[PDB]
């Protein structure tokens, strides 16, 4: 079997995020030009999507993490991750 | 276990759909700047991915609805979604 | 049950590719405005995930091949398929 991903990228170095679902727990790798390194962003899920969007050079990035039938909205505008207003009903 | 999704946004406000797959039904969600709400979108699937681009402000999404070993492209491009002419062989 | 696929777009005409998971393999489906076609990229993973991004009208591709724990990327910068630096630790 195997651990499911979402990867998002922006710009022209480019930075690059990949996430990773590995037993109900998704961790983040970064990319900006020189190496891999692990992000901040921690949070439960068995299934993991990404995009992102620039406003002018500043990254906003919206992680959806779902277990079971529960999908969480994490958000990132350049000061830390925190759950956003996404529901799916 | 859990549902899969499938993410997309565009331009700056953003606009961001997020794509639900359960029990071989997708379903979409819809945020354009002020809250979320249900789309049009609404087809069979076991998993699904997504693409958008934009052309000058129009904004056009492919998604790909697989079930079992059949995936179907579904196209918006302003007005409906139809079947696209997309085949895996 | 079902295959799992990844998408990813560039430019206005526009062109698109399709990877998909089957049986552990993965397969790229291509279109560049004129109808679908079989892409280059053939290599292992039961989950696959995609991101690109232009330098000026040049495509980079990065696509993230899963099996089991390990997550394998693949990088085309226009002139063939090869392994990249990435890794999850
Ligand atoms: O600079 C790295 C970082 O701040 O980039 C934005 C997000 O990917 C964060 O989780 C990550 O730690
Ligand atoms: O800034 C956070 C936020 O407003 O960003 C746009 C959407 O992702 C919303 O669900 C989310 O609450
Ligand atoms: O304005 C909302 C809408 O028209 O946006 C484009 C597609 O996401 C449609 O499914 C959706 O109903
Ligand atoms: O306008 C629809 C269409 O031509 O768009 C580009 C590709 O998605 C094709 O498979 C699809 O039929
Ligand atoms: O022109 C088609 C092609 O070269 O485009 C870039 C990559 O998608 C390759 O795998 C693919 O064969
Ligand atoms: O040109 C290849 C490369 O440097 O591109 C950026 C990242 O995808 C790296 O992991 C990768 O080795
Ligand atoms: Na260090
Ligand atoms: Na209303
Ligand atoms: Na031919
Ligand atoms: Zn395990
Ligand atoms: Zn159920
Ligand atoms: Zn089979």
């Amino acid at each position: 079997s195997s651990v499911q991903t979402a990867a998002t990228s922006w710009g022209t170095v480019p930075s690059i995020r990949v996430y990773t679902a590995n037993h109900g727990k998704i961790t983040e790798r970064c990319w900006d030009g020189k190496g891999w390194y692990t992000g901040a962003f921690n949070e439960p899920g068995d299934n993991v999507s990404v995009t992102s969007w620039l406003v002018g050079s500043a990254i906003h990035i919206r992680v959806y993490a779902s277990t079971g039938t529960t999908t969480t909205e994490w958000c990132w505008d350049g000061n830390g991750w925190t759950k956003g207003a996404y529901t799916a009903t």
